[PDB]
C-alpha cells in the first residue's frame, strides 16, 4: 500500500478517535488527541479512559480500527527515516578491466542487466540500474557532476544514442567511447565522444604485425601494463619553465635524463617523433617512456 | 577440418573463435598436426592468457585488456591512446618497424650510448629484441649482438638511413 | 487461515475473557467486555484489573490465549478494509501520450501484458488485467458507464474485434480507434467507431509536404502541444446568444475578438473556411486558434 | 527455533521477572508472577510497578529481555492451537468446453502452465501443477482412482507419451484422447487410448459438406447441444426385458414410442441404421434421438 | 539494517525521550529514563505520564518515533541472544544418475544455471552457483580437498577447459570426464583426465552389436545396475595374503569360491582374461562377478 495512503488512513483514525473521545467523554481536544495516540499505539497509561458505557463501546471500536492502522503506519515511517566521480554506461570486459584500473576513485555503473550487481559491487563500484540510452536514467547516475563518462554498449547505434543523451545533459563532460566496427569511428566522433577507442582495429593490426615476430604486440601490452620497469606517463611543461622556446634538438632530454621522448601533444593533437626544430611551449604535454627514477629526474629538469 | 585448410604447409595460424574454450581446443588441435607452426591467439578474458600460452600459442593478443587500459588512462587526456592507435595504421607519417642486425655489421659489441642512433639517423629506439624477449628502453651499457632486432619509430627516410647505417 | 475462522477464534476469546472477568472479579458484563478488549489488545489502562489471586491467574491465561489471537484478527481485518471514467484498450505510444494529456480523470487501462502494470500505475491510471477482445474482460473494466473508450491494439483486426465487442456491450458509448492501414478506416467506422485516427497517413502526408519547407508539420505539432502561446479551442454557441441568425460576414469575429475562425462544426460534420453567407445557429461549435485573452474575449462576445 | 526451546526461554524470563520483582519490590510471589506477565505482554495495567531505582532499572532489563521472547512464544503457541473423479491432462479449448459440460463432478486438471490456475479454479476444477508425460506427476493427480482420463496436449507425440504413462500406472482406466493430425489416429489407438476424437477431421468434413446447404453441420451442432428439444441419449436394454430375441422389424420402436433409433451398440462396436433382421439382446445399447417425454416412454417400454 | 546501527538509533530515541520528559515534566533523570522505556515498549504503566500540553505533544512524538525503533531493536537483539567430498561440474543426465548412485557422501554441484538449484537439492547435493571454466569459481567449490571431480559440460571444448582449470588448481586430484566425440579422448587424457568415459561410443557399439541378438547390452545394463543378484566387484589383494606368487592356473578361484575372474588390474592397466601363467602379486585388484556370498567367500579366501 502506498505510504501516503497509509498516512491518510492513520490521520482519519486519529480524527475519529479524538472527536469521539471529546464528545463522548468530554475531555479537551488536546487531551482527546493525546488519549487517541496513547490508545492506538497500545501504550494505555490510564490517566484518561472512558467512564461511560458509550465511551467503552467507542473505545473498543477505536482499538479494533486503530491499532492495526497505527502499526502499519509506524512501520512505513521507519522506512523513510531509516576529484569527481566516473560514470560507466554498460558492462563489458573492457569496462571490467577499466574498473580494475580505477581503484580508489568513485565509480558508478549504469547497466540494464540486474544480475551483474554482485560483480559490480565486488569490483568496487556502485551499481545504478537503468537504460543508458534514456535521459532520466542517464541523469540519475550523476552524469552532470562527473569528470568522465565511459560508454561501452552492445552495438554502435546504442553507443551513439548514449553519447547524444549525455550531450543533451552536459555539454562539458568527457565521453570515452568504444567502437565495435571500424567505419563508425567518425560517426562516434560526430555524435560527441571526446575519444573513440577501437579495440578490434588494434587487435587486428597487432595480429597482422605478429606474423613474422611479435615485438610490437609485446611492446604495446607491456608498456600499457603498470607492472613493468618502464612506464608511459605524460609530464606537462609548467608555466615559467626553463624549456620555453628551446627546441628538442637544443634540449637533448634523452641525453640529460634517459627518458624516451616519443611524442609531444598540445590540446587534442599529438605529433609522434617530432622534428628537431620543434619549439617547445608552456602547456605542451610530453609523452615519454622511462623508469620512475628517470621520470622524477625529468620532472626536476623541466621545473620552474 | 583443420587438415583441410593446409595447416602443415602454413607459416602462421591466427586463431580467433567465438569463445576462449574453443580457442584452446583449436590450438590443441593445431598442435596435434604441426608442432612447430606459429600460432597467434586472442584471449577474450584475462585469466586465460597463461592457459592459451601453455596450450601452445606463440603470441597471445588480448584486446579487451588493451581497451580497458586505454580507457582508464584516457580520463585526463588521451595521448597514449592516440599514440597506440596512430602508430599502428599503415597511412601515417611515422611507422613502427623491426630492423634486424646483420652479421658483419658495424655495431658488433657497440653499446647503445656510443652507437648514438637518434642524433645520427633520427629513429626513436624504443626497444632491442632478441629471441622471445623484448627489452623496452635498454640501459646505456647494453652491448649489441649480430642477430638482435631493433624496434624503432621514424620517418621512412630515417628508416632507410638506419638500414644504411647498420649495414655490413 | 481463513478470515472467518480467525473471526470465530477471536470471538471465543472475547466470550472467555468477558465471562471470566464478570464471574471472578464481579464487574458488570459491559465493563468485563471492555476490560477484555483493553487487555487482549495490550492497551491495559488499569482502570479495571483483577484484585483476587484467581483473577490474576485467569488474566495471565487470557493474556497468553488472547493477545496472539487478537493480533492475527486485526491484521486480517486490515486486508478487508484496505466526470465519468475513460477506458483505454491496449498499451502503446499513442495511448501513452493520450494518458499524459488526460491527467485528472479516472483512466482504466485494459491490457494483456502484466509487466506494463508498473508503467501504467506510474503514468496515473488503474490497470485492469485482461484481454480487450473478450467481452467479459471488457465488462470487467467498466465499459458500460464510461464516457469514451480508446482502442489501440496490436493489429487492425484486433481493433475491429474490440470495437465489435464494445458495441455488443454498449450502443451509446464513444469509441475512438487507431487505424494501422488506410484501407481499414471505413471498416472501423462501419464496425462502430465514433472517430478513426490514422497516425501513419498524417505522418506520410506531413513527410511528403515537408520536402520544400516544413511549415505544415510545425503548425500541427505546435497547435496540438499545450505548452505554446496559442491553443486550438472549441467554443460552443449557447442558446439565446447574440449571434443566432447572423452570417459570418456580418458577425466579423476576427477583428473584434482576435481569434482565427478556421472552421465551424455541427453534429458530426465540419466546415473548414466557411463561406460568408453561412448563417450561424444555436448549438454550433466554433473551432478557433488564439491567445487565451482572445479566447475569453470571444467567450464573452458570444454570451446570452 | 524449535518450539520447545522458545518455551524454555520464556519460562526462564518468567522466573527472572518474578523473582526479581519479589525480592526488589517486596510483592508476593503470586503478584510478582502476575506483574511479570502483564509487563512482558506489554499490557502494563500499572496496578503494580516498581517504586525503587533498582526496581526501575530491573524493569527496563525485563522489558528488553522479555517482550521479544514473549512475542515469539505466543506466535509459536498460535501454531499448535491453530462416481469417482475425472482427470484432465493439458489445458486447451476442447478441455475448457469439456469442463463446462462436467459440472457437478470432481475434476482434476494436470497442466504445465502455472498462469492458468485462475481459470481452472473459476471453471470448477482442482488444479494440479505438473508435466503430464512424467509418471510421478501423472500419479499425483490420482490417475489410479479415476474413472476417465482426458488427454489433450500440444502435439501427438506428447499425447502418445501421456497415454503410455497412464497405461503404465493403471491398465483399466478409460483414456479419451484427441488427435491433432489425421494419420496419428491409429497410433493413438495403438498406444492405448480407448477413444480418439479428431476434431479437425469432423470440422473439415462439415466444411466440405456445407458448400451447398449446411444441414449436416446444423444437425451435429444442434443434437450435441443440451439446449434443444431433441436429445441424443443412450438407453440400455436391461437384463430380463420384453425385447430379447425380438428384431427391430418386429419391435417398431419409432411406431410405439416416437424416438428415432439411429444405432445399436454392443461392447465397442456400433452399427448405424441396423437392418430389419437384427436380433436384439440383453446389454445392447440403443442410441436414439427424441424428446425427454419420448425418452421416458422408451424406458417404460423396454422395462423388465 | 546492520544491528549496530539499530542500536545507535534506539539509544538516540532513549536520549531524546529521557531528556524531554526530564525537562518538560520535571521528573528525575532516572524516572525519565524508566518512563521512556515503559513508553516506547508500549507497556505504559501510567505511574508517570505527562501533565502539561507540551508534555502530551512531546509524548505523541516519542510514541511515533520510538515504538517502531524499539520494536526493530528488540527483534535484532533476539537474534544475538538466540570420506572427503566429490565435485560435479555441470548438470546433465549422466551426472544425474551418478548422483543417484552416490548417496551418502558430500556432493557439490557446480553449474551455470540457477534454476537447477531445486533439482540438485532434491537429488541430495549442495549447489554451488558459478562457471566451471573459471578458476575462481572452481576454487569456490572446494576442488582442492576433494577426492574426485566429475566433469560433464555442454561441449567438449568446455570439458577440456574445465580439466585444464582443475589441473591448474590441483595436480593430484582424480578427474573423470565425459567425451562427446571419439576424436577428443586423447585430448582429454593429455589435458589431465584420469578417466574418459564416452557414452556415445558405448551406445553405438551396443546398438551395432544388438542387431542379431542383444545379450551384450543386457549383460552390461544388468551388471551395472545395483538391483540385480550379481554385482561386479573389485576385490583388492592385501599384503601378506596366501596368493602372493601363485599363478591363476594354480590358484583356481572360480571353483573354490564361485566368482568369475574376468580381469585383474595393476596401477592403471587392466588384463582381461589373464593367461594361466600370470603370477599374482600383492596390491593387485581382482575384478569379478558373483553373488555376494561368493564375494565374501573370495574375500575370506584371499585373507592374510
Amino acid at each position: 500500500v502506498p505510504a501516503t495512503r497509509i498516512l491518510l488512513l492513520v490521520l482519519a483514525v486519529i480524527i475519529y478517535g479524538t472527536a469521539g473521545f471529546h464528545f463522548i467523554e468530554g475531555e479537551s481536544w488536546t487531551v482527546s488527541l493525546y488519549w487517541t495516540f496513547v490508545t492506538i499505539a497500545t501504550v494505555g497509561y490510564g490517566d484518561y479512559s472512558p467512564s461511560t458505557p458509550l465511551g467503552m463501546y467507542f473505545t473498543v471500536t477505536l482499538i479494533v480500527l486503530g491499532i492495526g492502522t497505527f502499526a502499519v503506519a509506524v512501520e512505513r515511517l521507519l522506512e523513510f527515516l531509516i576529484s569527481r566521480h566516473v560514470v560507466i554506461c554498460g558492462w563489458s570486459e573492457s569496462t571490467l578491466e577499466c574498473l580494475r584500473e580505477l581503484r580508489g576513485s568513485e565509480v558508478f555503473v549504469l547497466a540494464e542487466d540486474e544480475n551483474v550487481r554482485k560483480k559490480v559491487l565486488r569490483s568496487g563500484a556502485n551499481f545504478v540500474h537503468g537504460d543508458p540510452t534514456r535521459v532520466s536514467d542517464l541523469e540519475k547516475a550523476n552524469v552532470r557532476g562527473a569528470r568522465a563518462v565511459i560508454v561501452d554498449l552492445e552495438s554502435d547505434s546504442e553507443t551513439i544514442h548514449c553519447i547524444l543523451g549525455i550531450r543533451k545533459i552536459d555539454e562539458s563532460v568527457r565521453i570515452i567511447a568504444e567502437a565495435e566496427r571500424y567505419e563508425n569511428i567518425e560517426q562516434l566522433r560526430m555524435a560527441g565522444a571526446d575519444q573513440v577507442i577501437s579495440p578490434f582495429v588494434i587487435s587486428g593490426r597487432l595480429m597482422s604485425r605478429s606474423i613474422d615476430d611479435g615485438y610490437e604486440a609485446m611492446f604495446v601490452q607491456d608498456v600499457l601494463a603498470e607492472e613493468s620497469t618502464r612506464r608511459m606517463v605524460e609530464v606537462p611543461i609548467p608555466e615559467g619553465s626553463k624549456l620555453e622556446g628551446v627546441s628538442v634538438l637544443d634540449a637533448d632530454i634523452h641525453d640529460v635524463t634517459g627518458v624516451i621522448i616519443i611524442g609531444v601533444g598540445r590540446g587534442d593533437e599529438l605529433i609522434i617523433d617530432p622534428p628537431r626544430d620543434y619549439s617547445f611551449r608552456a602547456g605542451d604535454i610530453i609523452l615519454g617512456i622511462g623508469k620512475p627514477e628517470e621520470i622524477e629526474r625529468l620532472k626536476n629538469y623541466i621545473s620552474a
